[PDB]
């Protein structure tokens, strides 16, 4: 499936058939991840809902963006792809990058959505992750696959969880470090991380009532629980949990535990409670 | 006596069961705390109920069962669940358990693990350490003199965590005003005597490298009657669990993150499958 | 020897040879203990130093204050008995109870402290500290000291250094359960945990310019570490540290780690540092 | 000459270290272990409290400050014995020792080997193993120092070295240091040495020693360590027997910068105590 916005094309999957009848989820991915990067969790988000998946500009299938962009004109195409397909509400869930869009979308169209679940978010980039951000760039302006798997990919899991699943690591560190080496993958890196530099919710935060789950990962090293910390507290109506032992890739790291409080948090029949 | 009442071994066991159960259904069975009965489960009924049939029962020495003035272990509770279960025609189950309901959970997933289908425990020991065992000796000993209002100041402020006890603290004081004559009655607390000392011989460790339940286990950081320490050892020896920990939360995690418990709750039975393809 | 001081008796331990070239550590007592609970420190506190240890009112072998008194009786103790010992500025090191007597006396006369070693210590006592406060004292009113004991000791260690050492809990317990019988005890504990539901310092944080070390403890189950996470945060020059698996008594559970907080704050020549 | 002053001839090498104090077989010594990135001029905020009341020994290891380069694969093995020998030429029998990060695991692997020659030691921010984790984080820093890129190598390693908090605070006293450092990071020379370094430490493993270990230790762990997490520390503790574990809320792998009085306190504190059993 392609939708035709603006000049490009952008790609979407969509598991369910999507009539106006039913809740839709839509996945808001991160900054390296692809609709097939959900893959796994297709059947259990796609039972009792119509699940939307979708790649952002300079992602997967999805056409380039050659110009200066900051993370609005993904934004616009999420409202945008919505309104395409005819959905007037869906549930939200977005981690990193796509957190910082739902976060951002939630700030700008809040009558488009019901409940959203954000994992892994800041509320604004800080100094210290942005250089974090020009440390990737200018090892991506290089071409070295192998130096960039080296320092992104280490700070993304938990060192729990990559010392006890490294042959899982290292077999996919085989076709990862040729993926990191490609100029296509690298160039659409740069820009997306560029985008990310401008991302400021902050004074948004105190007038978003969307209901929301915060996942925090304890041991991440890229967008550290205190941050998460200050989410949930300048959030209204704000729901926070926290995983042990887990890194910045807690979609992967505890997958049940992610399902668990997506289908959980969508699922609710009512949200207030009479204690 | 008869509808929503058990009779078993001469004694009464009452129980509530929300939406229709056949053969087909998919059961999420409670298993309450030791301060706690069907009733208190009353703002999960909707939610939890509507995709699945909820099986709600007061064990001995609570809610509205009988009492049992013989002295016994948490074995009979575990006993209990089994010819609950059987009467009911019920195979298998979902069950959750918190506090001495997630002891309860532990026992009898170490004795009959064909009845139930996945598990989640929150707040909850895999033994009852000699801290905690001095403190319920402690909660008995003010128990045995009939001073309600020591009872309540000895117990709720650990329920419950500092921070929620403090901003809730009106909810606090008009929820005590009604807790101290119910902690007053010589009835109640001796029921509280019995089924603390019940608690003293909880033990499962030996059990746990064997339960290959699907097990999410629930953590409060501010838990200052099950710490988090306690949990962190059960997710390790349990072959098939997961850990969540709940950020300023006390240990009725029940009441203070009712949204995060139903999510949780909800999401892991609601679960198709567990077998995630990474 | 025993300071006359108004009205009454009080009693106090010296160690070392007391010149107003006196490196002073002034021990500000928990509200079980007494001189004779800082034994065990009185070598290594010592030898660079010299050791004052005092029994606050309704404490040790000091006399009894039948009336209702506020924690600003204690206050107005140690600077009194400071000034007739002749001792201008001292380091003064306390915990629980004596650690909110060293917050409203660096507020009252931080001209009369050097450097303060504040430990398991809250700024004000919350709603919920206070309850529990209620209950120790309405079970104090029984006389029962079986019920007193576990209702209290429990709290003060953390479990796994009460499990770890349960034999040197029930060793002590047949001897604190008779002591906690006493209603000389009993009325001496009401009164000094009824001082402690005024204790509030929260205006004067921001004005407490004394150089302070606060430690905290993770298990702390009656003054917990977020207490000392917001002392830390509104005193200027306040340093902060966590203990791992350790209870409301850092002093038994952690003597090693206790001493070298203490002596390496007090000892350190200079805190600058051009760095 | 031997005559060099500061100067240890050591396997036909020459070893830099500093003495603050005069040295005696009665001196009381405590010996710092530098870390990967630091030097003798590193300690100099420390020095004037450290020597107070102890003979403050500060050296280079190979690799590192105004001591010799070494252009062969070598472990920490060598940076072991180095400190043995040292101590021996300087005619020190017993020494405190506190070492952080890479210095740490070269205390730790000294404690394994020649336990005779420590009184008490103190590690920060340090493992007990190189996991398979930090391994190919040091393979990441060593590929970018491979390309002699000063502005890459410095974006990929100190944002880990301090807490995000800290690193966001003292910010424009960041950007300072990386007008100086981007150059430094830039040398071939230096780059080099770092390489070498870093492939020495995915040797560390004193797994093997440590319930042999029965060394008077405290544990320094920072919250906000990104390098060397807490988890690593608590490991080293409980397989310790005459350990304690202290713990650095909001701080980084650099706790000596981002904490001073703390560690010094820490240091002064656990070394200067005369008598460590208690009667409690």
């Amino acid at each position: 499936s392609i939708f035709t916005y603006q000049e490009k094309d952008i790609y979407y999957e969509i598991d369910g058939t999507l009539d106006i009848n039913s809740d839709v989820i839509v996945i808001l991915n991160g900054i390296m991840m692809s609709t097939k990067s959900w893959d796994a969790f297709v059947e259990n988000f796609s039972k009792n809902h119509v699940l939307l998946r979708y790649d952002m500009f300079d992602q997967g299938q999805s056409s380039k963006i050659e110009e200066s962009y900051t993370q609005t004109i993904q934004v616009e195409l999420l409202k945008n792809l919505l309104e395409h397909l005819g959905i007037a509400q869906a549930n939200i869930v977005g981690i990193s990058y796509g957190a910082s869009i739902a976060l951002q979308f939630a700030a700008k169209y809040p009558t488009m959505i019901k409940r959203m679940v954000v994992a892994n978010v800041v509320a604004k980039t800080s100094p210290w992750l942005k250089d974090i951000g020009d440390g990737w760039n200018e090892v991506a302006k290089t071409g070295n696959g192998l130096a960039y798997y080296h320092i992104t990919i280490p700070y993304i899991y938990s060192p729990q969880f990559y010392t006890l699943h490294n042959d899982w690591m290292e077999k996919r560190k085989e076709l990862l470090v040729p993926l990191f080496s490609t100029r296509t993958f690298l160039d659409r890196m740069i820009r997306l991380t560029k985008s990310a530099e401008t991302h400021d919710v902050i004074k948004d935060l105190p007038n978003i009532k969307t209901p929301t789950l915060i996942i925090s990962s304890e041991e991440d090293y890229l967008t550290p629980p205190f941050e998460q910390k200050y989410l949930q507290e300048h959030l209204q109506n704000a729901e926070l949990v926290s995983i042990p032992n887990c890194g910045h890739a807690s979609m992967y790291e505890v997958p049940k535990t992610f399902t668990a409080l997506v289908l959980g948090f969508f699922g609710q029949t009512k949200l207030d409670y009479q204690i």
